[PDB]
């Protein structure tokens, strides 16, 4: 006795900041004594929101449950993942799956960077900024005396004649050669689209012959 | 031999850049000398004056007399160990004189390389060096503009800091690092001559 049915998600991708609560949605249709559990998803890690139409023991306080979602209390950086709804029937005749993906928003925090005071003009030159609380990640963006850098060291600019390579997310800047030109003053941003963007601490740098 | 003297009033010289200085050397019981003076200076030894004649490369500046060698300017080249040489023509007698130069050059600005950040535990090597004075420059580090203590421990206000000094490499080295080591780190460099220069300040932080 197989029905025609359907399993859908108004949010198939949520977007919300940590401790605020938010419903997650999943309307399916189709099923006469549907049997609904939820499971969670992130990088290797797997663990059940939702069995036998009750939420399981690591949620009750906070997660809520309903015919139409998963309502909660608050989140945390760790319940960014994507959330799977699964809806079978009774005894097992029919059965789908909305798949919801959730981002917890976290404004990024101060970066840590490690510009060294000095390095030998010639060599190579590695200087770094990170910051890791920030949801979604950072991307960073690097200053000199305050002029921001241009992820294209050739080309017009005025930076044309320096070395270096950049990477928005890695944040490592690296020059080679290292050039008397590049004494200055440095810095980074770091901005996840979220919150306000944390600067670094300046430290200058002197290419040293 | 006949009974004779070779010696120098000034039997360690000292004077800075670019101003003349006469070096002495007052010998006696000579009837027919030959006076000659050597230079010495790690491995590099050039005569300055030959058969009571100065040399080629020093006519310009140095002059020649029985009691020493006048000058008329000097540099950081001319610091080093002077012998005067004379001897009893046809070789009966013969004398040493050994006077010793020290070429006075300011501390210039000292390159450092603090870096940034380091992780709380692991080794950390900072550095200060100039290289321009003469003589040499020891080096003083601060915090926060807190003289550096050569002896962190040892009741000092920096007891649970675990460095070591160097007033002469400069390198200053942590070991653990630890979380109390985050400032604004420095260095002067003085010599004992002229005045003594300070690096840029580099905060550091100790982080995770």
């Amino acid at each position: 006795a197989m029905g025609s049915v359907t399993v859908h998600s108004s949010e198939p991708e949520v977007r919300i900041p940590e401790n605020n609560p938010v419903k997650l949605s999943c309307a399916y249709s189709g099923f006469s004594s549907p049997r609904v559990e939820w499971k969670f998803d992130q990088g290797d890690t797997t663990r059940l929101v939702c069995y036998n139409n009750k939420i399981t023991a690591s949620y009750e306080d906070r997660v809520t449950f309903l015919p139409t979602g998963i309502t909660f209390k608050s989140v945390t950086r760790e319940d960014t993942g994507t959330y799977t709804c699964m809806v079978s029937e009774e005894g097992g005749n029919s059965y789908g799956e909305v798949k919801v993906k959730l981002i917890v928003l976290v404004p990024p925090s101060k970066p840590t960077v490690n510009i060294p005071s000095s390095a030998t003009i010639g060599n190579r030159a590695v200087l770094t900024c990170s910051e890791q609380d920030g949801s979604p990640p950072s991307e960073y963006t690097w200053f000199k005396d305050g002029i921001v850098m241009p992820t294209n060291p050739k080309s017009t600019r005025a930076f044309s004649n320096s070395s270096y390579v950049l990477n928005p997310t890695t944040g490592e800047l690296v020059f080679d050669p290292l050039s008397a030109s590049d004494t200055g003053e440095y810095s980074c941003e770091a901005r996840n689209g979220y919150g306000t963007p944390m600067t670094s601490n300046a430290v200058r740098m002197e290419a040293v012959e």
